[PDB]
């Protein structure tokens, strides 16, 4: 209801964590679990890459149909781009339906 | 200048007329030229058929582009179309250039 496709089996789930390091034990023995841990982090690259089947548009209108467009008028920043701060931000929610069909 | 390609073999000239049916000649020889033609028309079908070749877009920009669209605001007539009266309008001259290209 939000949107998107439902999938029984949809793409799984990938679970990452950092292994615990445990910090120096003590010379003697004991039985508890380790609160001490040696503090670190992780990071990497992610990569994903999808294949997208498409449904061509057969339309036999004769005049144009609506299309999702820029606007030509002069602006301080340009949609969908970085600021003069490298921020970069979406300034509409563009949707998927402008082509037209018969019912 | 006024736009299009400049082809030294641009496509021919066809050529139609109707030929001439004269009317009854005079029932004596007469050297003159005839004068005297039945009056008629022709009508038919015409078709013509272009290949076209394509060359597609290959811009890497981030930003969406300028693409040529209809308004979807309401109006009495519909742009390229026939109106009450059954006449064709087109309402402006569309040009072919919207995507841009890097020099």
């Amino acid at each position: 209801l939000m949107g998107g496709f439902g999938l029984k089996h949809p793409p799984p789930q990938i679970m990452i964590k950092n292994t615990p390091v445990p910090a120096n034990p003590p010379t003697n023995f004991s039985a508890a679990k380790f609160a001490s841990f040696i503090t670190q982090y992780s990071t990497g690259q992610v990569s994903v890459e999808i294949e997208w089947e498409l449904q061509k548009e057969n339309s036999k209108r004769w005049n144009p149909e609506i299309q999702y467009t820029s606007n030509y008028n002069k602006s301080v920043n340009v949609d969908f781009t970085v600021d003069t701060n490298g921020v970069y931000s979406e300034p509409r929610p563009i949707g998927t339906r402008y082509l037209t069909r018969n019912l």
